[PDB]
Protein backbone atom coordinates (compact mmCIF):
# COMPACT_ATOMS: atom_id res chain seq x y z
CA UNK A 1 0.00 0.00 0.00
CA UNK A 2 1.69 3.45 -1.40
CA UNK A 3 1.89 6.57 1.89
CA UNK A 4 0.65 3.99 4.26
CA UNK A 5 1.42 6.84 6.87
CA UNK A 6 -0.74 8.90 5.22
CA UNK A 7 1.54 12.06 4.79
CA UNK A 8 0.85 15.32 2.60
CA UNK A 9 2.28 14.34 -0.49
CA UNK A 10 3.88 16.78 -3.00
CA UNK A 11 4.19 17.16 -6.45
CA UNK A 12 5.97 19.18 -8.97
CA UNK A 13 4.43 17.73 -12.71
CA UNK A 14 5.92 18.84 -15.62
CA UNK A 15 4.83 21.01 -18.39
CA UNK A 16 3.68 17.48 -20.32
CA UNK A 17 2.35 16.11 -17.71
CA UNK A 18 0.61 19.18 -16.66
CA UNK A 19 -1.96 18.73 -20.15
CA UNK A 20 -3.79 15.91 -19.00
CA UNK A 21 -5.87 17.12 -15.74
CA UNK A 22 -7.37 13.74 -14.94
CA UNK A 23 -4.11 11.65 -15.87
CA UNK A 24 -2.35 13.42 -13.26
CA UNK A 25 -4.77 13.53 -10.57
CA UNK A 26 -5.07 9.04 -11.33
CA UNK A 27 -1.45 9.53 -11.14
CA UNK A 28 -0.90 11.04 -7.73
CA UNK A 29 -3.39 8.59 -6.21
CA UNK A 30 -1.32 5.81 -7.92
CA UNK A 31 1.27 6.77 -5.21
CA UNK A 32 -1.19 6.97 -2.08
CA UNK A 33 -1.46 10.98 -2.47
CA UNK A 34 -5.57 10.48 -1.36
CA UNK A 35 -4.48 8.90 1.76
CA UNK A 36 -3.46 12.00 3.48
CA UNK A 37 -6.41 13.93 2.57
CA UNK A 38 -4.85 16.51 0.66
CA UNK A 39 -1.98 16.92 -1.76
CA UNK A 40 -0.10 20.33 -3.29
CA UNK A 41 0.64 20.47 -6.34
CA UNK A 42 3.95 23.22 -8.10
CA UNK A 43 2.86 24.04 -11.28
CA UNK A 44 5.97 23.97 -13.88
CA UNK A 45 7.98 26.53 -13.77
CA UNK A 46 6.57 27.50 -17.69
CA UNK A 47 2.73 27.79 -16.48
CA UNK A 48 1.04 30.90 -15.57
CA UNK A 49 -2.86 31.36 -14.53
CA UNK A 50 -3.03 34.52 -15.57
CA UNK A 51 -0.49 37.64 -17.14
CA UNK A 52 -1.19 39.72 -13.87
CA UNK A 53 -3.02 40.41 -10.78
CA UNK A 54 -3.18 44.54 -11.40
CA UNK A 55 -6.41 44.88 -12.83
CA UNK A 56 -8.89 43.05 -9.82
CA UNK A 57 -9.65 46.32 -7.73
CA UNK A 58 -13.19 46.54 -9.18
CA UNK A 59 -14.16 43.24 -8.39
CA UNK A 60 -17.28 43.34 -6.25
CA UNK A 61 -17.55 41.41 -2.71
CA UNK A 62 -21.30 41.81 -2.16
CA UNK A 63 -21.06 39.94 1.03
CA UNK A 64 -18.51 40.17 3.30
CA UNK A 65 -18.23 37.83 6.31
CA UNK A 66 -17.39 39.32 9.70
CA UNK A 67 -16.34 35.74 11.43
CA UNK A 68 -17.43 36.05 15.56
CA UNK A 69 -16.11 33.49 17.63
CA UNK A 70 -17.54 31.61 20.81
CA UNK A 71 -15.86 29.34 23.11
CA UNK A 72 -12.39 28.81 24.30
CA UNK A 73 -9.04 29.24 21.99
CA UNK A 74 -8.85 25.77 21.32
CA UNK A 75 -12.15 24.84 20.47
CA UNK A 76 -14.62 27.41 19.23
CA UNK A 77 -17.33 28.19 16.58
CA UNK A 78 -17.89 30.69 14.38
CA UNK A 79 -21.16 32.58 12.72
CA UNK A 80 -20.86 34.76 9.48
CA UNK A 81 -22.50 38.43 10.29
CA UNK A 82 -22.88 39.72 6.62
CA UNK A 83 -21.55 43.31 5.90
CA UNK A 84 -22.17 46.35 3.66
CA UNK A 85 -20.88 45.56 -0.09
CA UNK A 86 -17.25 46.33 -1.32
CA UNK A 87 -15.14 46.07 -3.82
CA UNK A 88 -11.54 43.83 -3.56
CA UNK A 89 -10.09 47.23 -3.83
CA UNK A 90 -11.59 48.20 -0.44
CA UNK A 91 -11.29 45.21 1.16
CA UNK A 92 -7.43 44.77 0.07
CA UNK A 93 -7.12 48.61 1.86
CA UNK A 94 -9.24 47.12 5.24
CA UNK A 95 -7.38 43.83 5.48
CA UNK A 96 -3.86 45.62 5.42
CA UNK A 97 -5.27 48.31 8.06
CA UNK A 98 -3.62 48.44 11.84
CA UNK A 99 -6.64 46.87 12.89
CA UNK A 100 -6.75 43.81 11.09
CA UNK A 101 -3.11 43.20 9.25
CA UNK A 102 -0.78 40.09 10.03
CA UNK A 103 1.09 41.05 13.25
CA UNK A 104 4.94 40.57 12.83
CA UNK A 105 6.11 37.49 13.11
CA UNK A 106 9.50 34.97 13.03
CA UNK A 107 8.16 32.37 10.60
CA UNK A 108 4.99 30.28 9.81
CA UNK A 109 5.06 28.56 12.90
CA UNK A 110 5.42 31.75 14.82
CA UNK A 111 1.92 33.09 13.00
CA UNK A 112 0.27 29.21 13.61
CA UNK A 113 1.06 30.00 17.40
CA UNK A 114 -0.57 33.63 17.78
CA UNK A 115 -2.75 32.42 15.45
CA UNK A 116 -4.64 29.59 17.66
CA UNK A 117 -3.40 31.97 20.56
CA UNK A 118 -5.22 35.26 19.32
CA UNK A 119 -7.94 34.41 16.37
CA UNK A 120 -11.15 34.04 19.21
CA UNK A 121 -10.46 37.86 20.27
CA UNK A 122 -10.70 38.86 16.97
CA UNK A 123 -13.43 38.76 13.50
CA UNK A 124 -11.46 39.21 10.72
CA UNK A 125 -13.69 39.71 7.97
CA UNK A 126 -13.62 36.88 4.86
CA UNK A 127 -15.10 37.91 0.63
CA UNK A 128 -15.92 34.15 0.40
CA UNK A 129 -17.98 32.46 -2.08
CA UNK A 130 -18.03 34.53 -5.09
CA UNK A 131 -19.02 33.22 -8.20
CA UNK A 132 -16.19 33.43 -10.96
CA UNK A 133 -12.73 32.93 -11.94
CA UNK A 134 -9.57 34.59 -12.04
CA UNK A 135 -7.64 32.24 -15.03
CA UNK A 136 -7.14 33.47 -18.27
CA UNK A 137 -9.28 31.96 -21.17
CA UNK A 138 -6.35 31.30 -22.88
CA UNK A 139 -5.02 28.99 -20.11
CA UNK A 140 -5.39 25.28 -21.31
CA UNK A 141 -3.73 23.77 -18.59
CA UNK A 142 -5.24 23.43 -15.07
CA UNK A 143 -7.80 26.22 -15.29
CA UNK A 144 -10.37 25.75 -12.99
CA UNK A 145 -12.90 26.99 -14.48
CA UNK A 146 -12.58 24.30 -17.63
CA UNK A 147 -12.64 21.10 -16.06
CA UNK A 148 -14.76 18.98 -16.35
CA UNK A 149 -18.08 18.88 -14.93
CA UNK A 150 -19.40 16.42 -12.08
CA UNK A 151 -22.70 15.57 -13.95
CA UNK A 152 -20.99 14.80 -16.92
CA UNK A 153 -18.57 12.43 -14.42
CA UNK A 154 -21.90 10.75 -13.03
CA UNK A 155 -23.57 10.25 -16.45
CA UNK A 156 -20.31 8.63 -17.77
CA UNK A 157 -20.00 6.72 -14.84
CA UNK A 158 -24.05 5.75 -14.14
CA UNK A 159 -25.40 6.64 -17.33
CA UNK A 160 -27.98 9.05 -16.00
CA UNK A 161 -28.26 13.01 -17.13
CA UNK A 162 -28.98 15.15 -14.73
CA UNK A 163 -29.69 18.32 -14.13
CA UNK A 164 -27.33 21.23 -12.52
CA UNK A 165 -24.15 23.29 -13.36
CA UNK A 166 -20.09 23.35 -11.72
CA UNK A 167 -18.66 26.62 -11.53
CA UNK A 168 -15.47 28.34 -9.46
CA UNK A 169 -15.87 30.36 -6.43
CA UNK A 170 -13.27 33.50 -5.49
CA UNK A 171 -12.59 33.76 -1.47
CA UNK A 172 -10.64 37.01 -0.79
CA UNK A 173 -9.34 36.70 2.55
CA UNK A 174 -7.03 38.89 5.43
CA UNK A 175 -5.31 37.20 8.86
CA UNK A 176 -6.86 35.19 11.00
CA UNK A 177 -9.77 34.39 8.59
CA UNK A 178 -10.79 30.60 8.78
CA UNK A 179 -12.01 28.01 7.12
CA UNK A 180 -13.86 25.62 9.83
CA UNK A 181 -13.81 21.59 9.96
CA UNK A 182 -15.46 19.91 6.59
CA UNK A 183 -15.75 17.24 4.05
CA UNK A 184 -16.59 18.72 0.80
CA UNK A 185 -20.62 18.28 -0.60
CA UNK A 186 -21.22 14.99 -1.31
CA UNK A 187 -17.57 14.14 0.14
CA UNK A 188 -16.25 15.40 -3.40
CA UNK A 189 -12.78 16.99 -4.29
CA UNK A 190 -11.75 19.71 -4.27
CA UNK A 191 -9.15 21.93 -5.83
CA UNK A 192 -8.08 25.12 -4.70
CA UNK A 193 -5.53 28.02 -6.42
CA UNK A 194 -3.89 30.26 -4.12
CA UNK A 195 -3.52 33.21 -7.07
CA UNK A 196 -2.08 35.96 -5.00
CA UNK A 197 -1.00 37.60 -1.77
CA UNK A 198 -0.16 35.96 1.78
CA UNK A 199 -0.14 32.04 2.68
CA UNK A 200 -2.96 29.86 3.66
CA UNK A 201 -2.42 26.88 6.43
CA UNK A 202 -4.41 23.67 6.28
CA UNK A 203 -4.85 20.85 8.59
CA UNK A 204 -6.32 17.25 7.53
CA UNK A 205 -7.20 13.99 8.93
CA UNK A 206 -7.13 10.66 6.23
CA UNK A 207 -10.56 10.01 5.09
CA UNK A 208 -9.74 6.73 6.56
CA UNK A 209 -9.85 8.19 9.64
CA UNK A 210 -12.62 11.15 9.27
CA UNK A 211 -15.03 9.09 12.35
CA UNK A 212 -12.79 9.72 14.71
CA UNK A 213 -12.51 13.55 14.16
CA UNK A 214 -16.71 13.39 13.73
CA UNK A 215 -16.56 11.24 17.64
CA UNK A 216 -14.59 13.92 18.90
CA UNK A 217 -16.32 16.64 17.48
CA UNK A 218 -19.86 15.48 18.96
CA UNK A 219 -17.80 15.16 22.40
CA UNK A 220 -16.78 18.82 22.51
CA UNK A 221 -19.38 20.14 20.57
CA UNK A 222 -22.42 18.07 22.74
CA UNK A 223 -25.30 20.89 21.65
CA UNK A 224 -25.06 20.93 18.16
CA UNK A 225 -24.54 16.78 17.96
CA UNK A 226 -28.00 16.68 19.88
CA UNK A 227 -29.50 19.40 16.75
CA UNK A 228 -27.90 17.74 14.42
CA UNK A 229 -26.61 13.84 13.28
CA UNK A 230 -23.97 15.93 10.16
CA UNK A 231 -23.43 18.90 12.28
CA UNK A 232 -19.99 19.26 10.85
CA UNK A 233 -22.14 20.19 7.46
CA UNK A 234 -22.24 23.75 8.80
CA UNK A 235 -18.87 24.49 8.77
CA UNK A 236 -18.76 25.93 11.61
CA UNK A 237 -16.47 24.29 14.56
CA UNK A 238 -12.94 24.62 14.93
CA UNK A 239 -10.37 22.55 17.25
CA UNK A 240 -6.98 23.35 17.13
CA UNK A 241 -3.89 21.09 16.18
CA UNK A 242 -2.75 21.13 20.50
CA UNK A 243 -6.48 19.85 21.41
CA UNK A 244 -6.33 17.24 18.26
CA UNK A 245 -2.86 15.80 19.57
CA UNK A 246 -3.94 15.52 23.25
CA UNK A 247 -6.90 13.38 21.82
CA UNK A 248 -5.09 11.44 19.74
CA UNK A 249 -6.73 12.60 16.20
CA UNK A 250 -4.74 11.73 13.33
CA UNK A 251 -3.76 15.03 10.86
CA UNK A 252 -1.32 16.96 9.22
CA UNK A 253 -0.81 20.22 7.97
CA UNK A 254 0.85 22.37 5.41
CA UNK A 255 1.41 25.89 4.05
CA UNK A 256 -0.08 26.97 0.77
CA UNK A 257 1.78 29.73 -0.93
CA UNK A 258 0.82 32.08 -3.84
CA UNK A 259 1.08 29.92 -6.97
CA UNK A 260 0.49 26.19 -5.73
CA UNK A 261 -2.67 24.27 -5.97
CA UNK A 262 -4.11 22.20 -3.25
CA UNK A 263 -6.54 19.19 -4.00
CA UNK A 264 -8.60 17.54 -1.11
CA UNK A 265 -9.43 14.21 -1.73
CA UNK A 266 -13.42 12.26 -0.73
CA UNK A 267 -13.85 12.69 2.37
CA UNK A 268 -10.66 14.30 3.72
CA UNK A 269 -11.80 16.50 6.75
CA UNK A 270 -9.92 19.90 6.29
CA UNK A 271 -10.22 23.05 7.81
CA UNK A 272 -7.45 26.16 8.32
CA UNK A 273 -6.47 29.92 8.42
CA UNK A 274 -5.25 33.15 6.39
CA UNK A 275 -1.94 34.61 6.89
CA UNK A 276 -3.41 38.12 5.85
CA UNK A 277 -4.74 39.83 2.01
CA UNK A 278 -5.14 36.78 -0.32
CA UNK A 279 -7.22 35.71 -2.97
CA UNK A 280 -8.01 31.75 -3.62
CA UNK A 281 -9.96 30.45 -6.52
CA UNK A 282 -11.85 26.52 -5.90
CA UNK A 283 -14.29 24.12 -7.33
CA UNK A 284 -16.21 21.19 -6.36
CA UNK A 285 -14.44 17.82 -9.08
CA UNK A 286 -14.94 13.89 -9.56
CA UNK A 287 -13.47 11.44 -10.35
CA UNK A 288 -14.81 7.61 -10.67
CA UNK A 289 -13.63 6.73 -7.65
CA UNK A 290 -15.64 8.99 -6.12
CA UNK A 291 -19.15 7.62 -6.33
CA UNK A 292 -18.80 5.03 -3.76
CA UNK A 293 -18.15 8.03 -1.28
CA UNK A 294 -20.87 9.92 -2.91
CA UNK A 295 -23.00 7.10 -2.18
CA UNK A 296 -21.89 7.28 1.58
CA UNK A 297 -21.85 10.97 2.70
CA UNK A 298 -23.57 11.79 5.23
CA UNK A 299 -25.94 14.44 5.43
CA UNK A 300 -27.46 17.28 7.49
CA UNK A 301 -31.29 17.27 7.29
CA UNK A 302 -31.95 19.82 9.84
CA UNK A 303 -31.72 23.12 7.84
CA UNK A 304 -28.80 24.62 8.56
CA UNK A 305 -26.14 23.76 6.10
CA UNK A 306 -28.12 24.82 3.18
CA UNK A 307 -26.23 24.17 -0.51
CA UNK A 308 -26.41 25.16 -4.15
CA UNK A 309 -28.92 23.35 -6.57
CA UNK A 310 -26.62 21.16 -8.19
CA UNK A 311 -26.88 19.11 -4.83
CA UNK A 312 -30.14 17.74 -5.77
CA UNK A 313 -29.87 15.51 -8.46
CA UNK A 314 -26.90 13.98 -6.38
CA UNK A 315 -29.06 13.10 -3.12
CA UNK A 316 -31.30 12.00 -5.52
CA UNK A 317 -29.93 9.47 -7.70
CA UNK A 318 -26.79 7.86 -5.56
CA UNK A 319 -28.94 8.64 -1.95
CA UNK A 320 -32.75 7.76 -3.12
CA UNK A 321 -33.58 6.84 0.13
CA UNK A 322 -32.27 9.69 1.91
CA UNK A 323 -33.48 12.21 -0.38
CA UNK A 324 -37.08 12.94 1.76
CA UNK A 325 -35.59 13.79 4.35
CA UNK A 326 -32.90 15.77 2.81
CA UNK A 327 -34.87 17.76 0.40
CA UNK A 328 -37.38 18.72 3.56
CA UNK A 329 -33.82 20.27 4.77
CA UNK A 330 -33.44 22.13 2.04
CA UNK A 331 -37.41 23.42 2.02
O1 LIG B 1 -9.93 28.58 1.13
C1 LIG B 1 -10.96 28.40 1.93
O2 LIG B 1 -11.49 29.31 2.68
C2 LIG B 1 -11.70 27.10 2.03
N1 LIG B 1 -11.36 26.21 0.90
C3 LIG B 1 -11.68 24.93 0.87
O3 LIG B 1 -12.27 24.35 1.86
C4 LIG B 1 -11.36 24.11 -0.31
O4 LIG B 1 -10.73 24.58 -1.27
O5 LIG B 1 -11.84 22.95 -0.27
MG1 LIG C 1 -11.40 44.80 -11.40
NI1 LIG D 1 -13.10 22.57 1.41
ZN1 LIG E 1 -27.69 20.13 10.27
Amino acid sequence: AQNPNCNIMIFHPTKEEFNDFDKYIAYMESQGAHRAGLAKIIPPKEWKARETYDNISEILIATPLQQVASGRAGVFTQYHKKKKAMTVGEYRHLANSKKYQTPPHQNFEDLERKYWKNRIYNSPIYGADISGSLFDENTKQWNLGHLGTIQDLLEKECGVVIEGVNTPYLYFGMWKTTFAWHTEDMDLYSINYLHLGEPKTWYVVPPEHGQRLERLARELFPGSSRGCGAFLRHKVALISPTVLKENGIPFNRITQEAGEFMVTFPYGYHAGFNHGFNCAEAINFATPRWIDYGKMASQCSCGEARVTFSMDAFVRILQPERYDLWKRGQD
